């Protein structure tokens, strides 16, 4: 969910109000290095 | 789980008892296209 900096005159910065009046309230995101599978293809070739 | 038409005297399509009396209670059924994990392979190979 969207935040928007309170009036921060001091320390209420991570302190905010809702955002919602600008974006969506449930909103997607995800954090990380995305997740994969891996494989190997030439051993399987030749394996094969 | 699974049903029956009712006595369809009318707008009973959905109107049901429960057929189940033949079938099991929590049988699997899937819905939509089934999981799937892309990868390009002819590029992947001549990056090697």
């Amino acid at each position: 969910q969207a935040v928007k900096t309170t009036a921060a005159n001091g320390d209420q910065g991570n302190t905010t109000w809702q955002k919602d009046s600008t974006f969506a309230e449930r909103n997607e995101i995800g954090v990380g290095n995305n997740f994969a599978m891996e494989i190997n293809l030439n051993a399987n070739l030749w394996r094969n």
